[PDB]
């Protein structure tokens, strides 16, 4: 039940940290007990086979905000009883596949802010377990396989928000996804299919996508969807009936968008007032034309505009 030299252990060494240290590599003498490992804040390039083979009982490891480049195969080896695994603020130019070595009990990984640049085929079928992924923050990523998240039947929540993506990647392995986090991304024009088999998803997030164009039914596999976020976009209208096979939704946020009000938004002001009632007179403003400018979409009617059947 040894402390190392350099962390600060509490309770019966189970709960251990090295933060604000200026570690160049991982420290010894871990002591067996420990649950919890927080080395923050260091200057650790490279992790090796077997660092952690002695701890049976971690369960959260917090080895971000580092340099970390290199990691060895088998570097997480001997972990068991590992929940939580912590990699955002390093330096990794790739996924480290090779490092797991099917951690069933793992259901966090977090790989936010990285320099990765593709996320392979099978990236991570030696994790099923995970619930949670963050992949947020990768701005030099330029590709991801068909594959990349196959075998993830139990991941929950995703995080592609931040990463510079022109297309959204097939998710159709995600077969149990509730939230999904797409924004900060290049996604210019929004497909049909875009969201194939996601009818698990409940949240979904698109704020600052650049979203000019959401074509009609695009949205009809999210039957679960009850939150949407197409703020700070480049929308001037939405298709006919995006909304009306998705009974559940109830939140939407359509602000801060150059929104046209003329008769192709027609539908949306009455989906409004159906869907969102008590919203009388805010807050998603009609830019286009003067006359409708400041105007709330959900407040105007058949009288606003001249409508045809083409
Ligand atoms: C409805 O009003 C609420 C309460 O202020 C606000 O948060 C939301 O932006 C509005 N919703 C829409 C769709 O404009």
């Amino acid at each position: 039940t040894s402390c190392p030299a350099a962390c600060s252990c509490s309770n019966q060494a189970s709960r251990v940290i090295c933060t604000r240290r200026e570690l160049a590599e991982v420290p010894a003498s871990i002591p067996v007990n420990t649950r919890y490992l927080n080395l923050q804040e260091n200057s650790i390039q490279v992790i090796r086979t077997d660092t952690f083979k002695h701890l049976r009982h971690l369960e959260i490891l917090q080895l971000s905000k580092n340099l970390v480049r290199k990691i060895e195969v088998g570097a997480f080896n001997g972990l068991p009883s590992l929940n939580t695994l912590e990699l955002f603020d390093n330096r990794l130019t790739t996924v480290p596949t090779q490092a797991f070595e099917y951690l069933s009990k793992l259901r966090e990984l977090w790989l936010r802010n990285n320099p990765i640049e593709s996320i392979p085929s099978y990236a991570f079928n030696r994790v099923p377990s995970l619930r949670r992924l963050d992949l947020g923050e990768l701005k030099r990523l330029e590709y991801i396989s068909e594959a990349a998240f196959e075998g993830l039947v139990n991941l929950r929540y995703l995080n592609l928000g931040m990463c510079n993506l022109k297309d959204i990647p097939n998710l159709t392995a995600l077969v149990r996804l509730e939230e999904l986090e797409l924004s900060g991304n290049r996604l210019d024009l929004i497909r049909p299919g875009s969201f194939q088999g996601l009818t698990s998803l409940r949240k979904l997030w698109l704020m600052h996508a650049q979203v000019a164009t959401i074509e009609r039914n695009a949205f009809d596999d999210l039957k679960s969807l009850e939150e949407l976020n197409l703020s700070h976009n480049n929308l001037m209208s939405l298709p006919h009936d995006l909304f009306t096979p998705l009974h559940r939704l109830e939140r939407v946020h359509l602000n801060h968008n150059p929104w046209h009000c003329n008769c192709d938004v027609l539908w949306l002001s009455w989906w409004l007032k159906e869907t969102v009632p008590s919203n009388t007179t805010c807050c998603a403003r009609c830019h286009a034309p003067a006359g409708l400018k400041g105007r709330y979409i959900g407040e105007l009617d058949q009288s606003h505009f001249t409508c045809y059947a083409g």
